């Protein structure tokens, strides 16, 4: 009962899914979005339910500027195994504090309130692991042809926000819906 053109649209060139065998459903935001922020307490619940045959991921949209930097720390602490850990305080920072962490230096001091080795924060940051991280997800956007966030890509597939399914809600569900459709082939 969802409308291709509607509340969602199909990729005409399906992008690859990060784990091949699982549905895929990303979440394209940036840390200093405030829409992101407020659908975190929607889509976070939602997202620990998912069943195991689905593959839930978070991706940092890379549209320049303080997003590029923000999404380096984002696949920085990822890479660290800490980001789920400091996401909320990195959102609470950013939007309840002020903070900019608007370097790799103000990053890491303020992470190492968090727990997070600055040292290896630093090294990891500049390392040519996570250049290539972010060429990837650079690469992945334009695919998606997204343009704002937060937006939802199911299985490489269908691409749609909080706009177009008309709430946060209903964008889960929408993404219920989509995930069904494609378990269909």
């Amino acid at each position: 009962d969802y409308t291709a053109g509607k509340e969602y649209v199909e990729l005409s060139s399906p992008v690859p899914v990060s784990q091949p065998g699982k549905i895929e459903v990303v979440e394209l935001f940036w840390y200093g979005c405030p829409h992101c922020y407020a659908f975190e307490p929607t889509i976070v619940p939602w997202s620990e339910k998912l069943p195991a045959d689905v593959h839930f991921v978070r991706l940092p949209a890379l549209f320049g500027g303080i997003w590029n930097v923000h999404g380096q720390m984002f696949l920085t602490l990822i890479s660290m195994g800490v980001e789920h850990d400091v996401h909320n305080a990195v959102f609470e920072a950013i939007h309840k504090e002020h903070k900019k962490l608007a370097t790799p230096e103000e990053m890491a001091d303020f992470l190492a309130g968090k727990g997070v080795d600055k040292e290896k924060f630093l090294s990891t940051y500049n390392s040519f692991a996570i250049k290539g991280q972010m060429e990837k997800a650079k690469k992945l956007a334009m695919a998606y042809q997204v343009t704002g966030v937060p937006t939802m890509v199911v299985n490489g597939k269908y691409r749609f926000d909080i706009g177009s399914a008309g709430g946060p809600e209903e964008t889960l569900k929408l993404a219920d819906y989509l995930i069904e459709k494609e378990r269909a082939a």
